[PDB]
């Protein structure tokens, strides 16, 4: 059974997926409104995502709305109706250039803020993007932050004479300081899929090993494919699809590249926001 | 004024050393022996050493006897009355190489046994070895577990496709659970120092700098003085000193080196020993 404290505020409903984790539909009994509930079953992984969770607050980051600590664990959120942007890329599946835009924007912008606020996803995948609604042109949320990590000890050595300092500690100096640059690889290989309904890196029809496809940077290009799509667009994968960490593309060079100056698609955004935001908006001082 | 709950076991005394932490020594009321408390003024560094300290159980180790949290860190300790391995060494002394080895392989054993328990102290350093009397035949316990580390993240991303992991991550499998060999780099800088007198590395009359001598691995070797010392000594130095971490010897590799195979050396530390042991040493069947 569910916990009686769960059951007092909210109807269980369907289960909407699962499951590595388990997501179902619930309703809160004071609103009557729809909510999800994420069943993880039992633990710092957690506390440190409730924590993160409860921090952030962006238009394209999934929003907590409450939390159960049982016989297992139970995180309730927003729903997003639209379910996983995996659906929508799946099995060759793809989506307009222009609609690859939209999202990939509003994720540059998540990530963006998650950086900002000093914490690195590690986990970016089509099946933690979330869609708002059925409709082909939504807002989208980044979700599941339980591989994340906070951005140190590096700092606090060199702070003092190195007499008695490993090499490899004061090598490690030039790299320090970019691990976000992994959420902007996985950035680049979501966009990759949206835009040409396969994975850049793949054992399919191959004899390269994937861990060599990846470390190489050597991506499969099939010209067929791509010939649809725009050349600012693939220009954009492959500032992305960079191997060296401090050379790869930020978020903030990628929202400054040619291919996301495109007003259009930052009008339908602006509206997809205020649109959300009318049923909450309260009165103001003009 | 100290806190009441110290006070009330504790009778303060003189200040053997500060302090970047403060050290006192102090009479245990119970049974009017002295103790030393070291008082850190006021966190996680504190909590961590302190349960790392309680589960630690070795006669090279410092061990701890109480702990007090108060408007500063208050942390009990077992006395070393001969002080640090730092007077020992301090301008141009130098210690006998039967000396030298006798406490090295005490050092060896520390960390050795601190491997094993999966911990990482990454300040080894002569001010952090302690003497047990002011004889030169002793016990050295390994003191201040303030940059200690519990050896992950790189496991749990292992076991999935790497579809969308980064190219860095997957090289840094390469080196990954070598953290361990910085011990023994600065264990190989203490022996250096020890047997020698002076730094391996240091800015005194060169123009290279400190940072190149280290991840280059150029040691200052002055020939006039460790033509006194042994080669058996001086090579496991250079196999301590090794830049590449994978290649660096471990404690076990260099408790197997000819420098340390001396029965005589071991038996004067079985007789410490025991000779600490006599005064709690309860009966036991036969
Ligand atoms: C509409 O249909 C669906 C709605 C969904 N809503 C949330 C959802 C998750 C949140 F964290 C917050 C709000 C939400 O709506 N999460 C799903 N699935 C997750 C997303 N990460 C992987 C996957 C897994 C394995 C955990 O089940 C949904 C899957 C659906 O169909 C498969
Ligand atoms: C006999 O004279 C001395 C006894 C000492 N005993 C302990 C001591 C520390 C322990 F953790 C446990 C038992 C002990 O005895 N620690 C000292 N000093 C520390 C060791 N690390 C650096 C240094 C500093 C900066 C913290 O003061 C002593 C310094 C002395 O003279 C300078
Ligand atoms: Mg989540
Ligand atoms: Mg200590």
């Amino acid at each position: 059974v569910y916990p009686k404290a769960l059951r007092d505020e909210y109807i269980m409903s369907k289960t909407l997926g699962s499951g590595a984790g388990e997501v179902k539909l619930a309703f809160e009994r004071k609103t009557c409104k729809k909510v999800a509930i994420k069943i993880i079953s039992k633990a710092l992984n957690v506390e440190t995502e409730i924590e993160i969770l409860k921090k952030l607050n962006h238009p394209c980051i999934i929003k907590i709305k409450n939390f159960f600590d049982a016989e297992d664990y139970y995180i309730v959120l927003e729903l997003m109706e639209g379910g996983e942007l995996f659906d929508k890329v799946v099995g060759n599946k793809r989506l307009k250039e222009a609609t690859c835009k939209l999202y990939f924007y509003q994720m540059l912008l998540a990530v963006q803020y998650l950086h900002e606020n000093g914490i690195i996803h590690r986990d970016l995948k089509p099946e933690n993007v979330l869609l708002s609604s059925q409709e082909e042109d939504c807002l989208i949320k980044i979700t599941d932050f339980g591989h994340s990590k906070i951005l140190t000890s590096l700092m606090r050595t060199l702070c003092g004479t190195p007499t008695y300092l490993a090499p490899e500690v004061l090598v490690s100096v030039g790299t320090a300081g970019y691990n976000r640059a992994v959420d902007c690889w996985s950035l680049g290989v979501i966009l990759f899929i949206c835009l040409s309904g396969y994975p850049p890196f793949s054992e399919h029809r191959t004899q390269v090993s994937l861990k060599d496809q990846i470390t190489s940077g050597k991506y499969n290009f099939i010209p067929e494919v791509w010939a649809e799509v725009s050349e600012k667009a693939l220009d954009l994968v492959k500032k992305l699809l960079v191997v060296d960490p401090k050379a790869r593309f930020t978020t903030e060079e990628a929202l400054r590249h040619p291919w996301l100056q495109d007003e259009d698609m930052k009008r339908k955004f602006q509206d997809l926001l205020s649109e959300e935001n009318e049923s909450t908006a309260l009165p103001q001082v003009l």
